[PDB]
């Protein structure tokens, strides 16, 4: 027995209020009755399905119910019931399964949709400000560190020395002038690290989140950038560390450079900010001392961050800052109490609080780990696909993980993986998961890949091309590698002689593909194919298909049975070396083809 | 290879705010590393293991790791990681995974842990009381049906037939006066269905929520009921219905028995509880005009229910009433606008103000759906357990579902359901989980099974030994049976000649086995063998091992490979005919046995 469903045109239409769901089934023992199972409030209900007349392909027959969608919640859940006269069947984003799916497992489309439509029409590009680009027209003592911070040229090698405190001097005016260089690329968007007054280099040690920090050109520099990506279509994301302050902070002071800090003031108006021993010191959160933890059990505090109208979180979202975003760092541990007490509605608080602002504004949190249950109760637009797409990849193409620990995962075991973890989300949900290779937290993907590095490619068409918004951390184009933190953020090769030129014309095209292809931005997709060393998988969007290839090993050919999804009158060959012929792909090794039909 | 683990000793041991954490393996290429992957404020951690010296049984190697319990939320989370030079492979409460496991489908304790340690320790009743007992010293017009109330004798057949309004004239004193039958059944809790005035029968439409329905006796009988039994050491537990209201309700007042109802007045003070047209026409909820449903949009309304201290959820928390919990009727489907929105917020609102009133107090909710995401959110205690227990039952033993729809599943099958669900709770949440076989919403069990009726004592059996506590649906001990609603409510038959006085002898047997063994109230649960007609599982605690045999079918043999799990001095056969001998169970058909070791 064969089915097929996305959570996408052709298989779904709203039509006056109601939502057409259609499954597609082929076999010689095909159900006598199909029900549609679909939630209201949270009521399971048993919706009738009936058969159509006409065969959408050859061999398959459809059935068609209907969601009213006057009544309910807006994130509309759903699953397939196959019915026998002795048995019964479940069609699942996960296959067929022969005991009810988790709720949080079903198909899933968000209607109405009041997420931030314009982020699956984007190509971010993560920026860590010190080491991009220095302006055209162009030091102290770091307490934290017990020494003065460290100024290097551009062209000096990056040491595991003064890792928080050296500076190759890029700032945002030099964003603002590479603006044409991103623009080639084809960057929409931009994510950039903390750019707040602060001691260190990476500025998550906050010292003042009113004031963008001088060394990268202060107040008037961001407001440029805004300006100047505003002018030129562009979103731009700001890094909200909201998990802790830096130890440098007013409200806190361990070096007293003022009066009422809470370190050293028992009466501070902060106090309760913080947590303190019993006698009153400072607690360190999780060895770092510069990291001082943020406790939200505070009223006044949680007004200061996101509660009332002028909080952090809402003043960088209106004029004339007018940020299109927060990316959150550490959301997970957030919380009261010196942890994650309460963690869900802190984020919950945040993100409401920035949509008050601002609409269309795009909330999503740094999740190292499984972000599920953040996004199963919408305390988020999305998070850092670490789990569903980063840390596959790592495993299928460089054999490694999270911990750098050895990862031996063929093609089924890595589809499984990404396709287990996108069945908890919604369609809306899967578009704009936050998929990147590698960040200012890791090691360089490129390092990663060691004696593999020809497969670099592959990873990058996939980017382009699995359900979700791609995110290109500076440098990885033009072929940037490196070990994990502090290795990982060297200085940008500007360069030609230094650059893979090669590399960065893919990331070109394949940011060309995306935009010229709704099913790359829109569009539900289906695992075709996955053994051993190559995935084979589907966009699909109304009547366009987009087949991806991708072969990690040798050359090899790989026949693709016949699917009502790849029923097309023809495909022609967009990226790539591999061949499609009377369904059998013909693949080179080590590599990623990419398809369009018609 | 092969790997055991349960959330329990001897597996799990806390020393010195340390929670030692031991995996068993075995194998002949056996991981020369392992890491405790532990969760601390959500984030993952990375915990060495090392091997013990000693073998704890033959041919198993033992690793250890700690879990550092001064940090960290209550829930503690934890899976194992088997590391080889090239690979890696997790253990998890699902046995062995390729990909690492959701994050909320790991080993889970919670410590310190703050549920109702009581309820682990309970064999509750669930009462209907119209239909219980009528007290030895012992008609109106129901609006909403359009008829006078019906009186039936005892003996008089249900019908479907006025079904909200035939009463047979239960009382509360009945239940105080069988208080020694259901102590010798070796019941330790009541549930109740609602007891408030109403006009109905079943009274789920509630017309006053500070007063007993007289019919049941009203006030006196009431607090008759809690005196005694609090007198016998038993507990009590109240129907609560907050979803909606009666359309006779003061508040709604659709007849309009007085002033100021909503239904009819624009200016009600709680015209804000409930939903009307831009006409200001009362919304009907879900085609019931008689339940219409409560809008906690509404501040003042979330007052009166759970928010303010003499809100209903706590009034009959406290003396004199101090019942010992609330079953939350539709707990899914309440919430704000005439949906579920916000439903998740006011579930925890509702358990948070009951536990402020009454620390130990019980709260549970009716989820015919998947509990899942309101228990790993702790917005409530526990559930009815339809979807962990009740429907995989109903599939392997009686082929049927929730639908009602045919079901053909082996055993393999039903104990992969019943053990994915409840990977998603922790130990503790596992055995507070409110497990029974048919309710005042289902057909009777004994109905269902039709042609295979002799399986009814395997579920008995069942009903007693899985992880959770269980409810005896009134009547179900001594054999009645019947369709569902209004055909489940019948009559209690006090007559011996119309009791299945067997039937009821095992009852009595299961609930003495339960008390007596710690490893039925507290142990871990290890399934052991699962395919086609047997399932065999066994429950640990410390040393003791509870072994338990199941075979809906023909008489077999089952060979049990040598386990850790079941390395004991021996076993005594405490129910049922099964025979355990050299690793060699012979089953009887249509089966169920216990043995306990040593
Ligand atoms: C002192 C450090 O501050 C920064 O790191 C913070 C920051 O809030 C965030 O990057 C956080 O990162 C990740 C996640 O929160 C975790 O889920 C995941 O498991 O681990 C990630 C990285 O740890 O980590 C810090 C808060 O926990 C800054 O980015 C760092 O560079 C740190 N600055 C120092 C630190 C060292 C040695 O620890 C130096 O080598 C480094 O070069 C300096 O920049
Ligand atoms: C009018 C009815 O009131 C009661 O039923 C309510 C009640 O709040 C609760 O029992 C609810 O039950 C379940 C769950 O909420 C759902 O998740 C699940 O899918 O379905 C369950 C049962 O529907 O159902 C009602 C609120 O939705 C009372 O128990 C019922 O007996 C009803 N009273 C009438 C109804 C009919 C026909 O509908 C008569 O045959 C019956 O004998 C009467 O008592």
């Amino acid at each position: 027995l064969k089915a097929w469903h996305l959570p996408v045109a052709p298989f779904i239409k709203e039509q006056q209020e109601r939502l057409m769901i259609t499954l597609w089934l082929s076999g010689d023992d095909l159900p006598p009755r199909v029900t549609l199972r679909a939630e209201e409030d949270n009521e399971e209900l048993s919706l009738p399905m009936h058969r159509l007349r006409q065969a959408p392909h050859p061999g398959v027959v459809a059935w068609r119910g209907e969601i009213n969608l006057v009544n309910g919640q807006p994130r509309r859940r759903y699953s397939f019931k196959l019915l026998w006269a002795d048995r019964q069947l479940w069609f699942t984003p996960q296959e067929f399964n022969r005991f009810p799916p988790a709720r949080l497992e079903q198909f899933a489309v968000d209607l109405p949709d009041s997420g931030p439509q314009w982020v699956a029409d984007q190509v971010f590009y993560q920026i860590f400000p010190d080491r991009f680009a220095r302006s055209q027209s162009r030091t102290y003592y770091h307490h934290a560190a017990g020494h003065d911070i460290v100024r290097k040229a551009w062209d000096e090698p990056l040491t595991a020395e003064a890792g928080g405190s050296t500076f190759y001097g890029g700032d945002l005016d030099g964003i603002s002038e590479k603006l044409p260089y991103l623009k080639q690329l084809g960057v929409t968007a931009l994510y950039l690290n903390p750019v707040f007054v602060a001691p260190s280099v990476h500025k998550y040690d906050t010292e003042d989140y009113r004031r963008v920090d001088p060394q990268f050109g202060g107040d008037a520099a961001l407001l440029r950038l805004r300006h100047n990506t505003q002018k030129e279509g562009m979103r731009l994301i700001l890094d909200g560390v909201f998990n802790h302050s830096g130890d440098s902070h007013a409200w806190f002071d361990r070096h007293q450079r003022g009066s009422g800090g809470a370190c050293h003031n028992a009466d501070s108006p902060w106090r309760d900010w913080y947590n303190f021993s019993p006698e009153g010191v400072a607690h360190d959160w999780l060895g770092y001392a510069s990291l001082p933890k943020l406790d939200y059990r505070s009223s006044t505090l949680i007004d200061e961050i996101y509660g009332g109208e002028d909080s952090v979180v809402r003043h960088w979202l209106k004029a004339p800052w007018s940020m299109d975003g927060w990316r959150l760092d550490v959301v997970h541990m957030l919380g009261e109490g010196g942890g994650a007490r309460n963690n869900l509605r802190h984020i919950a608080g945040i993100t409401q609080a920035a949509k008050l602002e601002r609409p269309d504004a795009f909330v999503f949190g740094e999740h190292f780990g499984d972000a599920r249950q953040w996004l199963q109760a919408d305390v988020e637009d999305s998070a850092m696909n670490y789990r569903g797409f980063t840390f596959p990849l790592w495993g299928f193409l460089a054999n490694t993980d999270i911990s750098y620990d050895p990862q031996k995962i063929d093609a089924q075991t890595c589809m499984a993986w990404m396709d287990n973890y996108r069945a908890g989300l919604s369609h809306q949900q899967q578009l704009r998961m936050f998929n990147q290779l590698d960040s200012h937290n890791t090691a360089r993907f490129k390092s990663l890949l060691g004696k593999d590095v020809a497969r670099l490619p592959l990873a990058v068409v996939w980017l382009f091309s699995w359900p979700g918004v791609p995110c290109i951390y500076y440098g990885d184009e033009v072929g940037v590698d490196g070990n994990n933190d502090p290795f990982c953020r060297k200085p940008f090769p500007w360069d030609p002689a230094l650059q893979d030129g090669d590399l960065l014309d893919l990331y070109k095209r394949m940011s060309k593909l995306r935009k010229a292809h709704q099913a790359l931005r829109y569009g539900g997709c289906q695992v075709i194919y996955a053994e051993d060393n190559v995935v084979v998988f589907v966009r699909v969007y109304k009547q366009q298909r987009v087949l991806v290839a991708i072969n990690r090993g040798e050359a090899c050919e790989v026949v693709i049975e016949d699917s009502p999804l790849l029923d097309v009158n023809g495909w022609q060959l967009k990226e790539g070396a591999g061949a499609l012929h009377d369904g059998v792909l013909t693949l080179p090794a080590i590599s990623a083809s990419v398809w369009f039909s018609r």
